[PDB]
């Protein structure tokens, strides 16, 4: 997997530039959710069992 | 914008490798979904407007 670790901390759809979603495959068990912010392309995981995720990816 | 064309034919969750979400911003007025299959080297921009590519 590409995630060291998840953040559990909400992210203001309004600094994301990107959101990509990665089924879980034979390279890695889980879902990885990995955010791009705008920022500064900083790159963050999101916890795909937070409630604060599942509602992010409603709103878009 | 990098998608010019949307499709609303479904993806095999199966051939999916990732979906990128890109929402809407001052260089494009519209939120972009593209589906990146594992072959072919395919990608299929979706209908964000589409109840079924949430599904």
């Amino acid at each position: 997997c590409t995630c060291i670790s998840i953040s559990n901390q909400p992210v203001n759809p309004r600094s994301l530039e990107k959101l990509e979603i990665i089924p879980a495959s034979q390279f890695c068990p889980r879902v990885e959710i990995i955010a791009t912010m705008k920022k500064k392309g900083e790159k963050r995981c999101l916890n795909p069992e937070s409630k604060a995720i599942k509602n992010l990816l409603k709103a878009v």
